[PDB]
C-alpha cells in the first residue's frame, strides 16, 4: 500500500481510467453505428511492456492508425491489426503511461531504481491495476490490460491473441 | 526513488511538467510573471479557493493554463499563471478508498513527500528553474497572501 508502483497505478485510474470508461462503450457503439472494414472492439486495450519500454507518444507495422474515437477532451486512437496484409481486427488501443515514469526513475540516480527494481515494479503496477481494475465500477466490462515481456516477437500478434478470446 | 510520492513526482514531471515548462515562457511573452506558481496544500485539499484571488484569462503534453490577479485591499497587487499540483488530489483520493489502504497521517507525510522529491527533480531538470516555483503551505489565512510572499521575493 506504499510502494512506488501503487501510487502510479491508483493515480492512472483516478486521474485517468474512472473519468474515461464510463463513456467509452458508448463512443465505441456510436463510431460502430454510424460507420462501416470490422466493427472496433467495445474494450480499452491498454499496452503494459513488462520491459517499461514505451515510445515517447506512442506505436509494428501490423498496428496501421485507422481513425480517433470522437467525443460525445480526449483523443482515443483505433488501430486496425493486420496479418498477412488484410486487416485480422481493429480496437483502440493505447500504452499504459506510468510505465514511461518507472523507466526514467531507472535512468535517473536521484532516484537510484534499479533495472531489477524497474521490472519488480511494473509487474506489481500490472497487478494492482488489474485488481482496481476487477472491482472498480467505472470499468466494469471495457477495458483489457495486455502484459508482455520482449524475449521472434510481433506486438500486432498479442493484441489478437486477447481479441480472439474475447 | 522508495514511495507512492516518488513515483507521483516522477510521474508529475515526466507526463506533465517537462512537456509544457519549455514553452511557458513563451506564451507568457507573447501575451503577468514569467513563472508557473504550484500550489501544494499539505492538506490535499484541492478544490479550485479565495475571494483576492480573481481569475483574469487563458494562457493561450500540456493544454491551457488560468492568469490569475492576486488582490489586496480590494487592488491588484499582483497577476501569474497560477494551478494546483493535480497530484495532491490523487493523494487524498488514496485516503478516501478502502482498496488503497492509505490513512490520513500516510497522506500528510507522502505530501511532503512529493513537495521535497518534486522540488529535487526541478533542481536539476533541464526544464529549467526560472519558469517554475511550487508554493507549499498548512491550514492551521490568505491564499492571495502566500501567492504575493512569492512573488514580491522574486
Ligand atoms: C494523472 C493520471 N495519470 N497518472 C499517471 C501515473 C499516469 C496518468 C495518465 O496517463 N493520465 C492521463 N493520460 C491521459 C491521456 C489522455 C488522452 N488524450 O488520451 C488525456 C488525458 O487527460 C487530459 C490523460 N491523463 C490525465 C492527466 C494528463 N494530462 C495533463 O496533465 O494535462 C494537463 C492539463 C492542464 C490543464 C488543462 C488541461 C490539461
Amino acid at each position: 500500500h506504499m510502494s512506488v508502483a501503487h501510487g502510479l497505478a491508483w493515480s492512472y485510474y483516478i486521474g485517468y481510467l474512472r473519468l474515461i470508461l464510463p463513456e467509452l462503450q458508448a463512443r465505441i457503439r456510436t463510431y460502430n453505428q454510424h460507420y462501416n472494414r470490422g466493427a472496433v472492439s467495445q474494450r480499452l486495450y491498454i499496452l503494459l511492456p513488462l520491459d517499461c519500454g514505451v515510445p515517447d507518444n506512442l506505436s509494428d507495422p501490423n498496428i496501421r492508425f485507422l481513425d480517433k474515437l470522437p467525443q460525445q477532451v480526449y483523443s482515443n486512437s483505433i488501430y486496425e491489426l493486420l496479418e498477412n496484409g488484410q486487416r485480422a481486427g481493429t480496437c483502440v488501443l493505447e500504452y499504459a503511461t506510468p510505465l514511461q515514469t518507472l523507466f526514467a526513475m531507472s535512468q535517473y540516480s536521484q532516484a537510484g531504481f534499479s533495472r531489477e527494481d524497474r521490472l519488480e515494479q511494473a509487474k506489481l503496477f500490472c497487478r494492482t491495476l488489474e485488481d482496481i481494475l476487477a472491482d472498480a465500477p467505472e470499468s466494469q466490462n471495457n477495458c483489457r490490460l495486455i502484459a508482455y515481456q520482449e524475449p521472434s516477437f510481433s506486438l500486432s500478434q498479442e493484441v489478437l491473441r486477447h481479441l480472439r478470446q474475447e
